């Protein structure tokens, strides 16, 4: 499958030199496979969501997402036209409020809830969670997102916004689980982006259009957008049958686009996600 005049960040994930308009894809799309978007929520009646999207668990009084960072990044996982796992199940956990801040208790009992709920939900290709969020390091953050990944869940974390190592920065630093950078549309380290020898991968970061509330679309930036990319991709890749959870970041890794990035310090990866499409 191909769609024409695609985000960057999308033709990016299929191509091998920046600058292509055209995604690549297999017709899967990553229909059977789940992703948790844990942030301010999902608005579920998002046309671009074709019904695949809708809330779960909220720890505020409204699922609502009443600031569009989560619709957003839902939109870059498995959105119609800027998604990258067109035809994945969209499942929205608010830990966020409206004002895009979480909480410590609500973050860990966010992960919580996801692993407990996968159960009883249709996920035959596996299940995965992203998480465009972070903080300073938690040991307790950590440990629930290892928790999370033990499970049998695909946790994709974004590594940061400071231009500063990850290590310092809670779940990003926690090591069983994919820590996100991002990347611009010149295959440059965006400007914002942690690093670290804790990131596992870089996704497209800077200037992603994709969803937002209100039935609309936005274009913004940050590891929070690259993130999505990797959730996405990892959902496609099980759904595709080349990986599972407990082996998606590795596998991704494995296969990325290596040293086409400029501006990566050393001690981190010069991974760029890449879905190696095969046609």
């Amino acid at each position: 499958a191909a769609q024409t005049n695609a985000p960057w960040g999308l033709a990016r994930i299929s191509s091998t030199s920046p600058g292509t308009s055209t995604y690549y894809y297999d017709e899967s799309a990553g229909q059977g496979s789940c992703v948790y978007v844990i942030d301010t929520g999902i608005e579920a009646s998002h046309p671009e969501f074709e019904g695949r999207a809708q809330m779960v668990k909220t720890y505020y009084y409204s699922s609502r997402d009443g600031n569009g960072h989560g619709t957003h990044c839902a939109g870059t996982v498995g959105s119609r036209t800027y998604g990258v796992a067109k035809k994945t199940q969209l499942f929205g956990v608010k830990v966020l409020d409206d004002n895009g801040s979480g909480q410590y208790s609500t973050i860990i009992a966010g992960m919580d809830f996801v692993a407990s709920d996968k159960n009883n939900r249709n996920c035959p290709k596996g299940v995965v969670a992203s998480l465009s969020l972070g903080g300073g390091y938690s040991s307790s953050v950590n440990s629930a997102a290892a928790r999370l990944q033990s499970s049998g869940v695909m946790v994709a974390v974004a590594a940061g916004n400071n231009n500063a190592d990850a290590r310092n920065y809670s779940p990003a630093s926690e090591p069983s689980v994919c820590t996100v950078g991002a990347s611009d549309r010149y295959d440059r380290r965006s400007s914002f982006s942690n690093y670290g020898s804790v990131l596992d991968i870089f996704g497209p970061g800077t200037d992603i259009l994709s969803t937002w509330i209100g039935g609309s679309t936005r274009s913004i930036s940050g590891t929070s957008m690259a993130t999505p990319h990797v959730a996405g991709l990892a959902a496609y890749l099980m759904t595709l049958g080349k990986t599972t959870a407990a082996s998606a970041c590795r596998y991704i890794a494995d296969t990325a686009n290596k040293g086409d990035l400029s501006n990566i310090p050393f001690g981190t990866v010069n991974l760029l996600a890449y879905n190696n499409y095969q046609a």
